[PDB]
């Protein structure tokens, strides 16, 4: 298990940068094939751990799927939360599946924290 998720990252296809205040940490996420990326209240379920009371135990989720021989990748974040999660500034659909685009801007409902979704 250890051993596949390494070489996933033998240049991850996406990762997240964390930004607080409007500035990156310098920690980033990486979204590899295989892995589902949790960000939330909940450390045993989540990668990305966020506080804020307002923070769903599972907020939202983020994959990707390798289509068509490994040649088109789709990247996929989904809200889970109840009080909602925002893809540059307008508010997902609770559960529905929403494709990534290069440069979008995660904010969950909670100064605040930012995910932004960069494809290498």
């Amino acid at each position: 298990s250890g051993e596949n998720l390494y070489f996933q990252h033998m240049v991850a296809p996406a990762h997240l940068e964390v930004n607080v205040g409007g500035y990156n940490t310098e920690q980033t996420i990486p979204i590899v094939k295989h892995q589902l990326v949790k960000v939330g209240r909940n450390d045993k379920e989540c990668q990305l751990v966020l506080t804020n009371p307002s923070i769903s135990s599972v907020h939202c989720v983020f994959w990707c799927v390798f289509f068509d021989e490994d040649s088109i990748p789709m990247f996929y974040v989904k809200d889970c939360s109840l009080n909602g999660t925002y893809l540059n500034g307008l508010l997902l659909k609770r559960d529905k599946t929403y494709l990534l685009k290069h440069c979008d801007v995660i904010e969950l409902s909670q100064k605040k924290t930012r995910l932004v979704f960069m494809i290498n």
